[PDB]
């Protein structure tokens, strides 16, 4: 006999874990546990959509034949973490060894590494198939080549996969080329009795759990996939990096939550998008903008992620001490972007691309955050998020804590940025015109400020040296007015922080 165990984001009947299972005789195992809920404080709609997901997949394979023991988390003998269910289920069936697919977190791997000697029996840790790249093979690519960059990585990966390849070119002669209501389903019978359980149990969780909208099956996943491709994968390209106060989902998928927790296969939904553009239904643009961000970003992030070690997490090279601020968790701040934008991660759990890394990234990155703090909130605030994904974004991406480890350039950008991609300032008590004075967004001055004390690190980066040219060119006292105004910002966020 065997002991699958299944996590919370291995929700596929394809699953490695499940290659070679006797029906008969193996029971799949699936826990709601304590230890994985709570090592961070996630939104309340990341609990109650990954509980409901994995609650109607248990139902799922109950439906394909296979035994499975679930285990929720208000259920009492519940051990609160893998390893004890672990044993429960091993006192229980006796098996003969238990078979795991690797999982997205290095405390998780960790953990289940303890399994062999924990309990003397034979585990079989099997590499998550999902992927299209295996640690050895992302180590091997990154082994000799002295700068690590996704383009590359991306360019590997369309001839590896197919997509949008004329054999060995790519579709249209070059790699990369760079509304209606988005769909609801409505919560059943489980999904109700779940977000009540995390309510009661999780009441002081940051975020909302009013309208709670997430497929939760498998069918509901294909079906958000499949009005992506009808009603927005056309306009993908054209609007991937703008913001509109009145409208928070624009041409975004919002699939990342199915596609993480095994709702949805990567590599299907790449070929969805693929089929629309030969149907006609989509520029190349559009598509291969898409795909890139999903054969090329996600990919890329899990394979930085295994190849960087664990302690990437303490990565901080500008050596940032700040304190997370206050606003992240209220929203209530007179910066109108940050406004927007945080209280539309109180109330969905989602935020596009764009914000995570121009809005709250961006200012994080300007007002020196300490790495970590930043890490944490992006890991619990989003129902996508888990440290494979979230983590190279934060550190190497958004953050620029890796040093540029990841190949990326620093994406700071002043209130110019944001004044010009979004209409967030329209209303905004700021003024994005004004650095200096009483009514300048915040953001200019932050900007300067970033650069002038970070001067000696980012001295090299040809990206910015049009920024310290400009620099260069201001009077002393213009200099020293901007990151005097910079400071007294900082100043009002560290002593409200100090209330803690
Ligand atoms: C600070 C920060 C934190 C982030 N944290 C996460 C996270 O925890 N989980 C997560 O899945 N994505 C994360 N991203 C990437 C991206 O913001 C989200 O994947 C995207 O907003 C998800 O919504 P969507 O499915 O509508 O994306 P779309 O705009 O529809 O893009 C298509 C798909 O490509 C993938 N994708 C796009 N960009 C990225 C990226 N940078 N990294 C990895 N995959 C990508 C997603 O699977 C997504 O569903 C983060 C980005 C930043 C700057
Ligand atoms: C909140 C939460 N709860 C559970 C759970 O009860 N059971 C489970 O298997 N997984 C959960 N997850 C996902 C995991 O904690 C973890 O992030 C993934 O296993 C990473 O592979 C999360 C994020
Ligand atoms: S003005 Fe500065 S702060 Fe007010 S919204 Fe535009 S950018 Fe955000």
């Amino acid at each position: 006999s065997q002991l699958v165990l299944i996590l919370g984001d291995q929700l596929s009947p394809s699953i490695a874990a499940l290659d070679g299972v006797d029906k008969k005789q193996d029971t799949i195992v699936l826990c709601e546990v304590m230890a994985e809920a709570s090592y961070v404080g996630h939104h309340k709609k990341k609990i109650a959509f990954i509980f409901s997901a994995m609650r109607h997949f248990a139902e799922e394979l109950r439906g394909e034949g296979y035994r499975v023991r679930y285990t929720r988390i208000d259920d009492a003998d519940n051990a609160g973490s893998f390893t004890g269910e672990v044993k429960r289920a091993i006192d229980d069936l006796t098996p003969s060894r238990i078979c795991v697919t690797e999982p997205g977190e290095w405390r998780v791997r960790s953990e289940m590494d303890g399994f062999a000697g924990a309990f003397g029996i034979q585990v079989d840790i099997r590499s998550d198939r999902r992927f299209l790249s295996s640690h050895g093979e992302f180590r091997n690519w990154a082994a000799g080549r002295k700068s690590l960059t996704m383009e590359y990585f991306y360019r590997e990966m369309r001839r590896k996969t197919g997509l949008l390849m004329n054999g060995e070119q790519p579709v249209g002669g070059r790699w990369n080329f760079d509304r209606p209501k988005h769909p609801v389903f409505a919560p059943d019978k489980i999904t109700k009795e779940v977000i009540d359980t995390v309510e009661r149990l999780f009441p002081d969780n940051f975020g909302k759990l009013e309208n709670f909208g997430f497929a939760v099956t498998r069918t509901d996943a294909e079906r958000a996939l499949s009005a992506f491709i009808d009603d927005f994968l056309c306009n993908f390209g054209a609007t991937q990096d703008a913001m509109l106060q009145d409208d928070p989902n624009l041409n975004h998928s919002l699939l990342s939550f199915y596609i993480n927790c095994g709702l949805l296969d990567a590599l299907d939904v790449c070929k969805a998008a693929e089929r629309a553009y030969h149907e006609g239904g989509a520029p190349l643009n559009a598509v291969e903008g898409f795909i890139r961000q999903i054969i090329g970003w996600r990919e890329y992030m899990r394979g930085i992620y295994w190849l960087a070690g664990p302690d990437y997490v303490d990565s901080n090279f500008f050596e940032n001490d700040r304190s997370l601020p206050v606003f992240y968790w209220t929203g209530k701040t007179h910066m109108n972007c940050m406004a927007k934008v945080i209280t539309e991660t109180i109330e969905n759990a989602y935020a596009h691309h764009i914000q995570r890394l121009m809005i709250t990234g961006n200012f994080a990155l300007l007002a020196g955050i300490d790495p970590k703090a930043v890490h944490r909130w992006y890991l619990e605030v989003y129902a996508d998020a888990y440290e494979w994904v979230e983590l190279p974004n934060v550190i190497g991406m958004s953050q620029f804590a890796d040093g540029g480890f990841l190949g990326t350039k620093p994406f700071a950008a002043s209130g110019n940025y944001i004044n010009r991609m979004s209409d967030y300032c329209d209303t905004c008590r700021y003024d994005p015109k004004e650095r200096l004075g009483d009514n300048a967004c915040p953001f200019n001055a932050l900007y300067w400020d970033f650069l002038a004390r970070n001067r000696e690190k980012l001295k090299s980066n040809h990206r910015l040296a049009q920024p310290y040219a400009t620099w260069a060119r201001m009077s002393e006292d213009v200099r020293h007015d901007l990151r005097a105004k910079a400071a007294a910002f900082l100043r009002k966020l560290d002593a409200a922080a100090l209330e803690h």
